[PDB]
RNA sequence: UUACAACCUACUACCUCG
DNA sequence: CGAGGTAGTAGGTTGTAA
């Protein structure tokens, strides 16, 4: 885009400052000198040296030497001591957190702001508080190359806390039974989490669940300020009029979080914070300056648009798209004229009690909705170019209520089927509402979803209000289920575009997936890699890990590339001169060593005959920066409405320049924002890793950019590229799986290899 | 567990450097 | 093993399907 407005404005420094050095090797003496020091310096260890900015005449004094520390070079310094006086030029408001300083609205409470516009009222409900929190992060960043600027960037959410008494939650009939309670004040390095409520008698509130102690004083003790709790709260307390205080809870927080009100929110910020020089030291300031833009004016060159995403159809390009279900519902998959199976056998899983409910959906899915539901007209069969689709129907004899008990019905009851049957392709799960989310001990789910694995058959599952759903929400749901399953059969239902550069090009990804079956139980680790192939004009997803241990997890990424590498030269036979291009993927980045065994190994197996050129980018989704496009006037929430969605939403595509190594790209464009309550959204921050020796970013944010779109577990683009996502979807599975009796992964590079079995 | 999206809370980690 | 900058991951509730 031509301009985009940042949340964040110039702060002017002095050119340098005066300050004295010290070595320091052994960090831990910082704590002892900064509380010394206490008022009178600022103090700031970097690179085994503790640097001293005297604040204010007269103190202890420091010994050292005395070094002019000059801003253009050295922003750091300024950069942390910006964390302090922000916090000082703003006394009435206190600290919530510190770096960055974080602190709420004077004022301003949303629960009775709700309450009032919709006519509401309770007792208890001045209790429950929605605040406005704001974080001001001073960051380095760099307009033109080579010259860095500090910046104050301005964030916005609101804290959601139940001040509320137990007792008097208790007292006005709520059920408080396992509901997450937390410390009312905290320690240094105190937990806030507790453990679940099992009963208050007396004082003292039981727990189960428990974090350290069983027990702990009411007074002690609040619910912690989730959804969940605010929702039993109020529902039990407003019965029926609790979505009215709902529906204007989402308008009031939308007066703060839509971009216009976003916009003017951060020129409030600014001009309050400007008003005054903010003090850095008794007699040096710092001044907040204009709203910082990312444009291509006076030689800086910090913003593009990347072309829309092609959704691709057939080896050449004739057939593209801009969407993915146009796309497919006009031309078929990419892979229609090879694909194997043109008759598929899928076993149908389902509790006998629901029957008629599942031919209904199983009618919608194969046959088509027709033409009124023209979301999905045609059914699968149609849709995907098969010649037929064969049910093999498995009832379970299973209650919903059977809590203890249901994951050995559905496993009896598909071996018993099976051991009959001939070859199944795939399977549909169909699960209660109830079961869903059982302990993996005993859930349906993982149970029949490791059975199936097992067998080298691939499921697709899907829970009873899934089943279930009006027409007009059903038909967006099959396109997705569609799609996964044709996947899941070994289908490509399309791919993504991309220019033929280099002579071949390989993306690795890793995820994470952290699991445990409660809260108060410590998480493992376990991971998933995803790889990806540039093909003939457009990208090819590859094979998939089928270890997850986390531990080595930096040696089986380079086992993976190693092992590519290798078998993609014997393949395209690479020529004498050829360039190869490895670019890896995570929402973290590698540590520097792992970066030069990587490398090492990778030149190593190529050898001299080629040029290697490696990326490591980091995708990061929470960070503190914001796109503002006030060219945008957003579109119309749904057809004619004065209301408007994604009002001053960058365009999808959208690359801005934040330094040397970082871009930011906007993802979710006004099309794509919900409706009209939807925030401003926050566009995604790519990192090269500095030992990367392939170095354009732009050319990385946009692959990322493509890689959202070429996720088959639905239509609309994912959050996050699929050498991610597919790993992370992957790591949770298998991390799962590993416990479960009678799992083996056998199957997954054998009869699963080709198939998606993890969408 | 059709999904995409938003938010909230809780939990902690990750990388760098010495 | 700690300073320092940074933000990741899980699971719940609600609205909507470029
Ligand atoms: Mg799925």
């Amino acid at each position: 885009h031509m301009q985009l407005v940042s949340n964040g404005f110039e702060v002017n420094l002095p050119d340098q400052v005066e300050v004295i050095v010290r070595d320091l090797p052994d960090p831990s003496k910082v704590k002892e000198e900064r509380t010394r020091l206490m008022g009178y310096w600022f103090v700031h260890w970097f690179d085994g040296k503790l640097f001293h900015l005297r604040i204010k005449a007269g103190g202890p004094n420091v010994d050292g030497e005395h070094r002019a520390i000059r801003t253009a070079e050295h922003p750091w310094l300024l950069r942390a001591r910006l964390d302090d006086a922000l916090e000082e030029a703003l006394p009435k408001y206190a600290a919530v957190k510190k770096r960055p300083f974080t602190f709420l609205a004077q004022k301003d409470e949303l629960i009775d702001a709700a309450a009032t516009a919709a006519g509401l009222s309770h007792r208890l409900l001045n209790s429950f508080k929605v605040i406005p929190r704001f974080a001001l992060s001073p960051k380095i960043y760099e307009p033109v190359d080579g010259t860095t600027r500090v910046g104050v960037f301005v964030t916005i959410g609101m804290r959601y806390d139940i001040e509320a008494s137990l007792r008097d939650l208790l007292e006005a009939g709520i059920d408080l039974r396992g509901m997450y309670v937390v410390r009312r004040k905290r320690q240094p390095g105190e937990r806030g989490l507790l453990g679940r409520v099992r009963a208050i008698s007396d004082d003292m509130v039981q727990l189960f669940e428990e974090t350290d102690l069983a027990s702990v004083n009411v007074n002690d003790a609040k619910l912690e300020g989730s959804k969940e709790n605010f929702t039993r709260c109020l529902s039990a307390l407003l019965g029926h009029n609790y979505k009215k205080l709902l529906n204007a809870l989402d308008d009031q927080e939308a007066g703060y979080r839509t971009g216009p009100r976003f916009d003017d929110a951060v020129r409030r910020m600014g001009e309050f914070l400007a008003k005054k020089p903010i003090r850095l030291a008794d007699n040096i300031n710092a001044q907040v300056g204009d709203r910082i833009v990312f444009s291509n004016e006076g030689q800086a060159r910090n913003v593009r648009l990347a072309p829309k995403v092609e959704y691709v159809f057939d080896r050449t390009g004739a057939k593209s798209a801009e969407y993915a279900w146009r796309g497919l519902s006009q031309f078929g998959p990419f892979d229609r004229p090879s694909f194997a199976n043109r008759s598929p056998r899928i076993l149908v899983v389902y509790p006998s009690s629901t029957q008629g409910k599942v031919e209904n959906f199983l009618s919608a899915f194969r046959d088509g909705m027709g033409s009124n539901y023209s979301g999905f007209s045609k059914g699968f069969v149609d849709l995907m170019g098969l010649t037929k689709v064969e049910f093999v129907m498995c009832p379970v004899e299973v209650s919903s209520a059977d809590r203890n008990g249901a994951h050995t019905k559905y496993n009896s009851a598909i071996e018993d089927k099976l051991a009959g049957a001939g070859e199944v392709h795939a399977g549909i799960v169909v699960l209660f509402e109830d079961h869903a989310r059982l302990p993996d001990d005993r859930n349906p789910y993982i149970h029949t979803k490791s059975l199936l694995l097992t067998l080298g058959v691939p499921t697709q599952q899907v829970r009873m209000p899934t089943v279930l759903l009006e027409p007009k929400s059903l038909q967006y749901t099959l396109q997705n289920f569609s799609i996964a399953t044709y996947a899941k059969l070994n289908g490509t239902p399309w791919t993504v575009n991309h220019d033929k550069a280099i002579n071949d090009e390989l993306v690795v990804g890793m995820g994470l997936a952290e699991l445990s079956g409660s809260r108060t139980e410590k998480r493992q680790r376990f991971v998933g890699i995803t790889t990806v192939f540039a093909g003939d004009g457009s990208y090819l997803l590859g094979n998939v890990s089928k270890e997850c241990e986390y531990e080595g997890y930096s040696d089986a990424i380079r086992e993976s590339m190693t092992g590519i590498l290798r078998e993609l030269k014997k393949r395209n036979n690479w020529r004498p001169g050829d360039t190869v291009r490895v670019v890896f993927h995570a929402h973290r980045p590698l540590k520097r060593v792992d970066v030069a065994s990587i490398v090492f190994e990778c030149t190593r197996e190529i050898g001299s005959d080629q040029n290697i050129q490696m990326a490591f980018v980091t995708v990061s989704h929470d960070h503190p920066f914001v796109l503002i496009d006030r060219s945008e006037r957003g579109l119309e929430a749904y057809k004619g409405s004065t209301a408007r969605k994604g009002v001053f939403a960058p365009p999808r595509g959208a690359i801005s320049r934040v330094g040397r190594l970082t871009r930011l790209l906007a993802v979710n464009s006004p099309q794509l924002i919900k409706r009209a309550n939807t925030p401003l959204p926050t566009p995604l921050l790519v990192s090269l890793h500095p030992d990367s020796t392939f170095k354009d970013v732009d050319y990385l944010a946009e692959q990322a950019l493509k890689f959202t779109s070429l996720s088959w577990r639905s239509t609309l683009p994912a959050a996050t590229p699929v050498t991610i996502f597919y790993s992370e979807r992957i790591a949770e599975l298998l991390g799962r799986l590993k416990s479960i009796p009678n799992w083996s992964s056998a199957n997954l590079n054998i009869k699963l290899k080709w198939s998606r079995w993890f969408l």
